[PDB]
């Protein structure tokens, strides 16, 4: 069937047709009536994240097309099934950045379910009844109640936006591998979208945080508007010799293939090195370092929905949101260009509401 | 020179030219025995992969002539004056390193293995600048600290590889709690170190699937080691089948291999243990790493207080080695066959009756 026709309920947005160009153009397709557990959602703000861009450079093989991207979604519950009871229509709530489970594995049963070996992420995948999920660059979605989060009134809703995807991998990451406790030297690797949030959170967990990185023109931002302790500019072999065996542990948030024994060495015995990032490549481990210093190399990713509603709880009380340039819907590919040179600090959020315009 | 640095006279046998690796006579000189030392009378001596590397010059910070050997274990002949813990005529043995700086947070904690400037058993400086002395040689000076008692019910010669192939294992299994009965552990690799993690994991109670690349190890790991079952490492189908079925891998390998399938076969937030050293380095695949949550971790050797705890738990169990003991004269064909992996699985030097005088 056709977009339009392949569901009871119309809906809009803008989506890459052409995997090869990248380019998004408005989209018209549809979505699936509200079940017994399911939330209707009308979409205020979408958070753009590097997975989106991955996407939107033809880099994910399994991807369908024509492809609605997006997966950090804020809005307001326009209805909600029989069987629903945490939420009401008219509250704001948020959006995980998956969509769906197996349901019967150790993982899911016990509430850790972003690591279900069938999860459902947010966009180009097909749901449990076969079509392929369309993401946040639309007007309205539909969603199961397990993964529709309750967002704080106190929360800025396209401040709070980033948090779904880039916030709560930083945030679990850090909580699930005691990273949360003052009186650790925290290394982040990479001032990005997801770098600028990890020192947010260390800041209000009481942690001491060097920022590590390449780029020497973001000592700035580390230090001035982020509140890092200290800044590591990783070309400078006397900063580096001089940090050896400092770090209790260490985030790393690259996309890009980049050496690891340096940042081994920068921990102390046992340290953890924390991978978030995807790197596109696979990188090399230096077996010596790991050995003698008895270290810890260790993937994360996301989090539950526990943890995210946990999360999101606790960054309207510290006043925790990202730094985002709010864009109209028909800026997005210009954004996307932007988001490729590393051109923002730093975040793009899209206002759905207010500039993607019906037909 | 080396006759002369020290005062005390001693004999063994020494690669003298790094670009071969060939081993032979060797003579040399060991210090006297300080007022917190113990001089042993070296009965037995394991070969470990660690020699092989060496010899293979692979090692560029060694010093030659280099007498590898790290595995000893021995008889005291005469202590310090301020040694108690050990008495003249007890069986003794050494552990894989010989000192430690003493003053940073891991010495001071009895964790010294992972000292930052810890000396390794050969090849390099001691506290006095002299370069260490391996164990393929009839005597040997250790500081009291790095001395354990050896069980007196405990095979000599059955027991040497328990000082670096036992401790690694021993202490990677009882530091991230692999030693519980409940968990589903892999073994990759059949050699001294593998072989040995399965013996530990039996008297844990721990269920033990081999991982090889040998499928004519199978019948010694079932029948004779004790394996609960054995995975050939190259049957895609047996290893699809197990894909998410390990709660903890120990990683035994000296070569480069891929890690990927190894990850595959982890639960969620698995562990990765690394007790193999690869001269080069092994590639990291970030994909199965992230969204399963698995950890990879790296593991050198043990501490002292766990030596000697991990050699009293090998008595009580009768744990020990399966090994062919060599003459000293055989190590240079011992190391080609180590080459291959064709031992099953340690070879043992016994220097007491095979190294000859000068
Ligand atoms: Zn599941
Ligand atoms: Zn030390």
């Amino acid at each position: 069937k056709s977009p339009e026709e392949e569901h009871p309920v119309k809906a809009y947005g803008w989506a890459v047709k052409d995997r090869t160009t990248g380019i998004l153009s408005p989209f018209k397709f549809s979505r699936r009536a509200t079940g017994d557990n399911d939330i209707r959602i009308k979409i205020l703000y979408c958070g753009i994240c590097h997975t989106d861009l991955t996407s939107v450079k033809n880099e994910y093989e399994f991807l369908s097309y024509p492809l609605v991207p997006g997966m950090e979604i804020v809005g307001i519950a326009t209805e909600v099934g029989s069987k629903v009871t945490k939420i009401k229509v008219g509250e704001k709530v948020a959006v995980a950045a998956y969509l769906g489970t197996c349901g019967k594995c150790y993982n899911c049963v016990n509430d850790l379910e972003n690591y279900c070996p069938e999860v459902i992420i947010g966009y180009g995948t097909p749901y449990h009844d076969g079509t392929i999920n369309y993401g946040g660059l639309s007007n309205e979605t539909v969603v199961n109640e397990r993964f529709v989060l309750r967002f704080p009134e106190k929360l800025s809703p396209a401040g709070g936006a980033p948090l779904l995807s880039a916030g709560i991998t930083a945030y679990s990451a850090m909580r699930n591998h005691g990273l949360d406790k003052p009186g650790i030297h925290l290394g982040v690797v990479g001032l990005g979208g997801l770098g600028h949030l990890a020192v947010k959170f260390a800041k209000a967990f009481g942690v001491r945080v060097t920022v590590i990185s390449t780029t020497p023109s973001k000592k700035d931002e580390a230090i001035n508007n982020l509140g890092a302790d200290a800044f590591l500019f990783s070309r400078d072999d006397k900063q580096m010799r001089a940090a050896i065996g400092t770090f209790d542990a260490i985030i790393d948030t690259l996309a890009v293939v980049h050496p690891i024994a340096p940042l081994l060495d920068l921990l102390r015995s046992h340290g953890k090195l924390v991978l978030v990032g995807a790197p596109s490549k696979p990188l090399e481990l230096p077996t010596i370092p790991l050995l003698s210093g008895g270290k810890s190399l260790i993937g994360s990713a996301a989090g539950n929905v526990k943890q995210t509603q946990e999360m999101l709880d606790f960054a309207a009380e510290h006043d925790i949101t990202a730094n985002i340039e709010v864009i109209p819907i028909d800026y997005i590919n210009t954004a996307m260009e932007r988001l490729d040179k590393g051109d923002i600090r730093f975040r793009f959020v899209v206002d759905i509401e207010n500039t993607l315009t019906p037909p």
